[PDB]
């Protein structure tokens, strides 16, 4: 209810061509996310191993997000007043990657994509920021 102005602000500048918020705990949905693109795909399954207590397989066997293959860039989701992971697609044939941070929240994970050639610190940062304001608001 309401969740959609926060995706609505996380694309407003245009460097940014997905985002989502999605509640991990109970049972993880998606709470609002861009209607059409990946992370409106993205499944409780999915949530399980970003959450999860093996942080080492998925620098090897990479992870998906809707479907979507990633590989993780680096980790410190579960680190106190750090709470970001920094991921980026995996592509074939020719396919332009793009940069993905999830920054972790007391009730949610709020995921961020940005456009080709977007630089994943920008992405890193815009996703940090609407974590934390969350974060203030006790979600």
């Amino acid at each position: 209810a309401g969740w959609n102005a926060y995706i609505d602000n996380l694309m407003a500048d245009g460097t940014c061509q997905d985002a989502a918020i999605v509640g991990y705990k109970d049972s993880p949905s998606v709470w609002a996310a861009v209607p059409g693109k990946t992370f409106v795909n993205i499944t409780p399954a999915e949530v399980g191993i970003l959450v999860g207590k093996d942080r080492s397989s998925f620098f090897v066997n990479g992870l998906t997000l809707g479907g979507q293959k990633c590989s993780v860039i680096r980790d410190s989701l579960l680190q106190d007043g750090e709470f970001t992971m920094d991921l980026r697609t995996k592509s074939t044939g020719g396919a332009p990657t793009f940069n993905i941070t999830v920054t972790m929240t007391a009730k949610t994970l709020v995921l961020l994509m940005g456009k080709e050639g977007v630089h994943g610190g920008m992405i890193n940062k815009k996703c940090y920021e609407m974590a934390s304001h969350l974060r203030r608001s006790q979600y």
